[PDB]
């Protein structure tokens, strides 16, 4: 089998992407944030504290003839931005782009933190990291991809995120019309539960490539590109007036600037992030200070190849017995 679904930016900055997902019988369609950095499929629901729902579409398990309470199971998750959610668990039928999994764990939120409530466009998350990170207790549950894998034509999914435009998540096949050149594959460590890999270096604008190993994760659920302080300083030093602001929480730059590109290495191959992809707009409405799309990882503990990086590429998440990642230009 295969599936193919369009993913759409939630706003004019590409802060995140939503993909429609059918849950239950009859289908209830929710728009979920596909997140290769986590491993829980959780939804706003009829169980979510009413004051914490503000415009999201909810899953109502009592209206699904295929929903079953997973007795005793609870979940609770916290994300790198400090947001969080928790609740109980149902199994139900879940379909993405025509690919159907029966018995998928659908984690129903009883509580969500303020940032989720405040984002009316995201009805939940669909995790695509390794199932060892799933938070369901006392019986850990599998991701949608892990459950679908055996049925897929090939044990892969691909992320083709757009810049200020829709893109595509495909399951079970590699669309050879969706990228240019060849796909360069690179080794993955699953030891931390992430799609963790090592970039071979970077360049800033038209500058020379610096060969240096950068371990990090391919994370569709993180907006920005978080890299070591040395690399980020080298980038922003090429932008007149750019500075790190403790009050804002990162590097800012004059909105009048034209930003240089940023290149990252994948083996001997190179992915170029255009300068425009690094502009996240005014720090507050009407400001002439703009927020940068490349930020230091120094306070995180891991480097994160988030959407800023991934949307410059066609990305293969290869879930073969030994997983690997593939990157192509597009």
């Amino acid at each position: 089998s295969t599936g193919s679904a369009t993913t759409t930016p939630i706003d004019s900055l590409d802060d995140a992407y939503i993909t429609p997902v059918q849950i239950g019988t009859p289908a209830q369609t929710l728009n979920l944030d596909f997140d290769t950095g986590s491993s829980d499929l959780w939804v706003f629901s009829s169980e979510t504290t009413a004051s914490e729902v503000d415009g999201q579409t909810i899953y109502t398990p009592s209206k699904s003839t295929t929903a079953k309470l997973l007795s005793g199971a609870t979940w609770s998750i916290s994300y790198g931005d400090g947001s969080s959610s928790s609740g109980d668990v149902y199994t139900d039928t879940v379909s993405v782009g025509g690919l159907t999994v029966t018995g998928q764990a659908v984690e129903s939120a009883k509580k969500v933190s303020s940032s989720f409530t405040e984002d009316s466009t995201i009805d939940g998350l669909l995790g695509l990291a390794f199932s060892t990170l799933n938070t369901v207790s006392p019986t850990q549950q599998k991701t949608f991809f892990d459950n679908a894998k055996a049925s897929l034509d090939s044990p892969v999914f691909t992320a083709d995120l757009g810049y200020h435009a829709p893109g595509t998540y495909n399951f079970g096949f590699i669309d050879t019309t969706a990228y240019t050149g060849s796909i360069t594959y690179t080794a993955v460590s699953t030891k931390q539960g992430f799609w963790e890999w090592t970039s071979t270096g970077y360049a800033v604008g038209s500058g020379t490539f610096k060969s240096t190993s950068i371990d990090g994760i391919a994370d569709t659920g993180t907006t920005l590109l978080y890299l070591p302080a040395t690399v980020v300083s080298a980038y922003w030093a090429q932008v007149s007036g750019a500075k790190s602001s403790s009050s804002v929480g990162g590097y800012v730059f004059p909105c009048s600037a034209t930003l240089p590109s940023f290149t990252f290495g994948v083996g001997s191959a190179r992915i170029v992030i255009p300068g425009d992809y690094i502009d996240f707009g005014p720090i507050s409405t009407g400001s002439s200070s703009c927020f940068g799309g490349i930020q230091s990882s120094a306070g995180i503990g891991i480097n994160i190849f988030g959407d800023v990086a991934l949307k410059a590429a066609f990305v293969v998440f290869n879930g073969a017995t030994t997983p690997t990642l593939g990157f192509a230009s597009k």
